[PDB]
């Protein structure tokens, strides 16, 4: 399940609780990030320690109201019923994705090139997951990879070059002219 | 055509230029934001003045590489051919949308309410365009509007309440418990 940064997500503890007294834990990648004893107060731990944007709702469910990329991971609750006939088990496991669409920045040059000289340009992008890159040359040809390289500048190489960055959660492009 | 903030957009001047000497202007909502004389240098004006993230590519096209919400508007180029038989005309008009998905923040209370007393909660969201809001009550009933209001707290009103914000370009929600 995916969201962008700053958005909320609520994980449901869907284990059938039937005891008057019980303990709930929420786990992130196998480590407890919240513990709760029925009738008490939820205590948030580890990655969720010192976060003001976390909530325990309906005495069951975990909510993070200001998602960060670092919040990504697998979440599930474990329930322990206290007293006679008391059972224990886990809720459904959820995989949280917090994505950031690509925004490109370009590093390199020169973009004005002497005949017979060279240039290099590295396309980069702020994103999550990390993006895949291509360069599109003035002739439409698509090159795979973040690095654009011209080794022997000719009248044939002058034109508009376009980087594209795509991480499955959005796309960005940026065009620059290479001239003599 | 839509993008998120920080992404690029390139507007094409698709007027058929056939003169050796010509002038190109780019307009935003009817006001010139760039002028260019063939063989000279592009000069960016008005809203595009003092922006380092603007480019004039292929002696034709306008590019903004760090989009802001304020960049929204209608864009088109106008071409003036200089000399004998010289013509003039406009390129295609484009409508640029720069959206921000909703991120909710909640304002109000109390969320612990005395019997017979009242509470109010106002759901808000950072977004563009501005979002439409609903509250979902513990009984599933969906109320339209950003404001949640409880006037006579009863055992019947306790439970989880959920605001949803949606602006056509994404959705966010946030759940809070109202108890006695």
């Amino acid at each position: 399940v995916s969201h962008q940064q700053g958005q909320s997500h609520l994980f449901e503890c869907d284990y059938p609780i039937s005891a008057d007294t019980y303990v709930i834990n929420w786990y992130k990648d196998g480590t407890s990030v919240m513990n709760y004893l029925s009738g008490g107060e939820p205590a948030f731990t580890e990655d969720l320690d010192d976060r003001t944007d976390v909530q325990f709702v309906n005495n069951r469910n975990l909510e993070i109201t200001n998602l960060r990329v670092s919040d990504e991971g697998e979440y599930y609750c474990s329930v322990i019923e206290i007293g006679a006939g008391g059972q224990s088990g886990d809720g459904t496991r959820y995989q949280l994705v917090v994505f950031v669409p690509p925004t490109i920045t370009l590093m390199g040059g020169p973009y004005e090139v002497e005949v017979g000289e060279m240039m290099m340009s590295t396309c980069r992008a702020n994103s999550h997951p990390p993006s895949n890159f291509t360069w599109t040359l003035p002739n439409g040809n698509v090159t795979q990879g973040a690095v654009l390289e011209i080794t022997n500048m000719t009248q044939a190489e002058i034109g508009t070059y376009m980087c594209t960055a795509d991480n499955g959660y959005g796309t960005d492009y940026e065009s620059v002219d290479i001239t003599m």
